[PDB]
Parts: C-alpha cells; sequence; structure tokens
C-alpha cells in the first residue's frame, strides 16, 4: 500500500468519499515542503501505510490545499489527523514517531 498524494479539492473529495463508503479510517499527513521535521516524518508515515493497508494514508501539501488545512484548523506541522465516516478521531501534532505509531495501531484495527 501506498501514501497518496492529493493534490486538489477534487482529489480530496474523491479519497474521503471512496474511504467513507468503505467505512475506512483515513490518516492524514499535513506536510510542508520547507517543514525539516515533515522530511523526518515522511518515511515513518509510508512505512505505516505499507503495514496498514485496511486505512487510507493521504498526504496534504499545507500551502497547496489551504481549504483543507483550514477546515481542522491545522496552523502546527506536521499535524496527522484520524478520520474515520466523517469524524474525527484523532490528532498527533510534531514529529512523534511513537506516538503516531501507537495510534495508528489503534485506531486501524476492528472497532
Amino acid at each position: 500500500a501506498e501514501v497518496i498524494s492529493v493534490h486538489s479539492l477534487e482529489q480530496w473529495t474523491m479519497q474521503i468519499e471512496e474511504a467513507n463508503t468503505a467505512k475506512k479510517l483515513v490518516v492524514i499527513d499535513f506536510t510542508a515542503s520547507w517543514c525539516g521535521p515533515c522530511r523526518i516524518m515522511a518515511p515513518v508515515f509510508a512505512d505505516l501505510a505499507k503495514k496498514f493497508p485496511n486505512a487510507v494514508f493521504l498526504k496534504v501539501d499545507v500551502d497547496e490545499l489551504k481549504p483543507i488545512a483550514e477546515q481542522f484548523s491545522v496552523e502546527a506541522m506536521p499535524t496527522f489527523l484520524f478520520m474515520k465516516e466523517g469524524d474525527v478521531k484523532d490528532r498527533v501534532v510534531g514529529a512523534i514517531k511513537e506516538e503516531l505509531t501507537a495510534k495508528v495501531g489503534l485506531h486501524a484495527a476492528a472497532q
């Protein structure tokens, strides 16, 4: 499984609606090109995506898709947002590898 980079509002909409129909967890990495911690977390996020194929892992550039960043009040980066069937389930803020890993494991399992 791969991290899906979302580069438009149309792409965002498609990914979210398809995930919601399939009733699967969505984990979004809110990132920026100039953000050092974000670069550090990129491989960690990609690794988790491979380990959890039942969940959808999305990457959103906050400068590219401002309405989506604004929607979730994302001003700190990286922010990892957990969402399932329209509801925010969790948030990880910063390059905290252990916390991200634990929360993916918690939310991706059968509920």
